[PDB]
């Protein structure tokens, strides 16, 4: 679909098998989810944005379904104070910027 | 145009006279750029990122051509690490997310 940006560009998502709300991040390199539980190991991680620095948990190869679109990649959970889809998966799903 | 999510989706702005880099961000509720002297009056905010918050002056009614598309609306300026053009002028370019 075509998304206009007058409103957050949330959107719901389906990951572990629950759905959840998220926003579609072109500032984002990263996808950051709040803190869930997520099956298969993790490494900690750290990443720095606006503000600071926070500890995630890094899982690989996650399968993760944004608006009926598939993706498997990199998934971050940590105390992130929204769900962020970012660039790693929004490249997945066939996402652009259009103006 | 239309661009792509593989890399930052970056891009030459002018404000004030000068040209800069910026961050198409649809994850940005505003639009916030690196420190720099712009005149006139400001108010003081304080914008969140993923590991806290930053202070930033808010100035109203600035002009930005991004890509050749101008806009006008609030500009926050203060110790981001990018500069940000967020959903208040993404909007007023015509800026839409497609997949
Ligand atoms: C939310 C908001 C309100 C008003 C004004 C502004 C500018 C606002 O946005 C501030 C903000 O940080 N939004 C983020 C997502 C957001 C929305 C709401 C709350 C919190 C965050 C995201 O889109 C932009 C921001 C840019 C950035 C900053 C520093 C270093 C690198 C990149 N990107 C990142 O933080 C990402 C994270 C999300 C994986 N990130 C950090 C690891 C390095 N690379 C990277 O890409």
């Amino acid at each position: 679909p075509q998304i206009t940006l007058w409103k957050r560009p949330l959107v719901t998502i389906k990951i572990g098998g629950q759905l959840k709300e998220a926003l579609l991040d072109t500032g984002a390199d990263d996808t950051v989810l709040e803190e869930m539980n997520l099956p298969g190991r993790w490494k900690p991680k750290m990443i720095g944005g606006i503000g600071g620095f926070i500890k995630v948990r890094q899982y690989d190869q996650i399968l993760i379904e944004i608006c009926g679109h598939k993706a498997i990649g990199t998934v971050l959970v940590g105390p992130t104070p929204v769900n962020i889809i970012g660039r790693n998966l929004l490249t997945q799903i066939g996402c652009t910027l259009n103006f």
